[PDB]
């Protein structure tokens, strides 16, 4: 099958009739040789690029369909941004403008490198994979080669078996950086206890924090019961003059460079002074808002995250409240604005509670617009209507989108 790629689909794959072609983009003239059935979709196993779309970076990226590394690496950056606006609108029927990442290389502040018998890779969960070789798409750090050399040296000295997909001593090397502080946390994720304390400390002597996280299951997901091996308990990231604390056990917004744009977006959409920030994390939005004079209550399920937020508040002299709990059970009355940042599965049934008891301004933060619009169509629209929306490109070179949607009551 030969033809011209007409659009990209929701997951950022180029469409060729009833074929999906990874790394092909709109305008490409392609020739597909092998396809593979994938849960009722036909996906191109490889293609030859006959004619480059005008969207591609001129050079090698206009001669080969797969320049390398990242699914969208071959698209010029401005052109990726417009394709993100298109997808968002196609999914939600909202026209939202996107703000680019101030920096489009080495922007992520975390990486879970999986350690396999086939060697070390950037892990991502889910099947239209978007970062397939981090050597040809350096989205994380300039120190990545030093992080990996260290790990290899440690696996030498500590004779320790990688993940062979059924078992293995070690499983992931998690590295986290504070982009604006220099601090580096190293978190080995393992299926055995640490024996080579000295070998590990030596290999990662440059890290400010070394952890060893013990997994109690064999599942392929990067989480444990962490043990400080050496150095600081946490690392610091600094954004908009706010010191945030990062622990192996917590989630933090992924792009320290685009994060000011997410913070100012949310602020622009706030209404009144009393803000409830559910899924409040290690205080990313809450501290930013409260520091700017909002009265801010944040609720987060992860207890370690909530501690981090409390400590940040002290460090920064911010006046705000932080509570452990599930967003499902937080009291919504008495507020002017509600922010939600749900996980990928969305609000789900919490929407009925928001429909009844929610405040006048609802702000919804979603890295997954298909799930947003479904929450909206299925529940929120009863009570709410979209008033405004912005996009932030937190994940350059890949089709992922971070949306900030402002809804108000009818
Ligand atoms: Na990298």
């Amino acid at each position: 099958m030969r033809g011209k790629i007409t659009k990209i689909n929701e997951n950022g794959l180029g469409v060729l009739g009833n074929i999906l072609v990874p790394f092909a983009y709109p305008g490409d003239e392609v020739e597909v040789t092998e396809t593979r059935e994938r849960f009722g979709k036909i996906i191109a196993r490889d293609f030859k690029l006959m004619t480059p779309s005008p969207l591609r970076i001129p050079g090698k990226c206009s001669h080969f369909g797969k320049c390398g590394g990242c699914l969208w690496q071959g698209l010029r950056y401005r052109e990726q941004l417009k394709l993100k606006e298109e997808i968002f609108k196609r999914i939600t029927g909202i026209e939202a403008e996107i703000k680019g990442s101030p920096r489009i290389w080495y922007f992520r502040n975390i990486s879970n490198f999986i350690i396999t018998v086939n060697g070390i890779g950037f892990k991502e969960f889910g099947m239209p994979k978007t970062v397939v070789n981090i050597r040809e798409c350096p989205i994380f750090s300039e120190r990545t080669p030093k992080y990996l050399k260290a790990l290899k040296d440690f696996l030498r000295e500590s004779n320790l078996k990688p993940w062979n997909w059924r078992e293995g001593d070690v499983h992931y090397l998690q590295v986290r950086e504070g982009k604006f502080t220099g601090e580096v946390m190293v978190n080995i994720i393992a299926h055995v206890p640490l024996n080579y304390r000295e070998a590990l400390m030596e290999a990662f002597n440059f890290a400010d924090s070394i952890y060893w996280s013990l997994k109690a299951d064999k599942k392929d997901d990067p989480r444990g019961f962490p043990t400080l091996v050496l150095g600081n308990e946490v690392i610091r990231e600094k954004v908009e003059g706010i010191t945030y604390l990062i622990h192996p056990s917590v989630f933090f917004q992924t792009n320290s460079y685009a994060l000011p744009l997410l913070l100012k977006s949310v602020e622009k959409f706030c209404e009144g002074s009393k803000v409830l920030d559910l899924y409040s994390g290690i205080g990313t939005l809450s501290l930013y808002l409260a520091k700017r004079g909002f009265e801010v209550t944040g609720v987060e399920v992860n207890g370690t995250s909530v501690e981090m937020a409390k400590r940040s508040a002290e460090i920064n002299s911010i006046n705000a409240t932080f509570i452990q709990g599930k967003a499902e059970d937080a009291e919504l009355e008495g507020y002017e604005t509600l922010i939600v940042d749900p996980p990928r599965k969305g609000l789900k049934e919490f929407s009925r509670r928001i429909v009844k008891k929610g405040p006048n301004t609802l702000i919804y933060v979603s890295c997954n617009p298909l799930r947003f619009i479904l929450d909206y169509r299925n529940y929120l629209s009863e009570a709410y209507k979209v008033d405004d929306a912005l996009l932030i490109d937190m994940f350059p070179h890949t089709p992922h989108i971070e949306a900030v949607i402002k809804l108000v009551r009818r």
